[PDB]
């Protein structure tokens, strides 16, 4: 079909995030490939602008659901392929509890053959020495259920999870995120009935790196239609 057929072999991705959080302005740049067949994708995160101000785990969610693995028969659900080659805007409000807040706003597109993702991000009142900004999160992620309605007015999805961040004292940061996401062309999307999609994700180094850089290998499949 439309859109999903630009995602039938291997797609190269590129990231490129600007953030500002509590006054501390970083970037971030990836790079990586993407096989939606398999619910699969692969990046490597660099912070180009020195040490990033924020865990590494934080920024996970914001740094290309259009590579989740849909089911045959849940075709007709995969309202993010169904927006390209146009692509889609995706925002965000992360609500970290007992901390502060991220809000982000990405356009998410092909230029060319790749695959890119590019993000503003803005975080406020987090606290000095809370989870984030005390660098308490471990380097490790857990596996979440992301869960999608249409929002047939907006012509788009709404999109709604909690992250669990693993806090190095054992204890959890949870992260309430909040979404929505719209074309940016104006012909027709697949608009999906009530589903989730069920992630895992990775976290390593590259131990020939010596910038401050997070590599990802993430598995993400549709569910909930039987
Ligand atoms: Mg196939
Ligand atoms: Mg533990």
């Amino acid at each position: 079909s439309k859109g999903e057929e630009l995602f039938t072999g291997v797609v190269p991705i590129l990231v490129e995030l600007d953030g500002d959080v509590n006054g501390h302005k970083f970037s971030v740049s990836g790079e990586g490939e993407g096989d939606a067949t398999y619910g699969k994708h692969t990046l490597k995160f660099i912070c180009t602008t020195g040490k990033l101000p924020v865990p590494w785990p934080t920024l996970v969610t914001t740094l290309v659901q259009c590579f989740s693995r849909y089911p045959d028969h849940m075709k007709q659900h995969d309202f993010f392929k169904s927006a390209m080659p146009e692509g889609y805007v995706q925002e965000r409000t992360i609500f970290f509890k007992d901390d502060g807040n991220y809000k982000t706003r990405a356009e998410v597109k092909f230029e060319g053959d790749t695959l890119v993702n590019r993000i503003e991000l803005k975080g406020i009142d987090f606290k000095e020495d809370g989870n984030i900004l005390g660098h308490k999160l471990e380097y490790n992620y857990n596996s979440h259920n992301v869960y999608i309605m249409a929002d047939k007015q907006k012509n788009g999805i709404k999109v709604n999870f909690k992250i669990r961040h693993n806090i190095e004292d054992g204890s959890v940061q949870l992260a309430d995120h909040y979404q929505q996401n719209t074309p940016i062309g104006d012909g027709p999307v697949l608009l999906p009935d009530n589903h989730y999609l069920s992630t895992q994700s990775a976290l390593s180094k590259d131990p020939n790196e010596k910038r401050d850089h997070m590599v990802l290998l993430e598995f993400v499949t549709a569910a909930g239609i039987t």
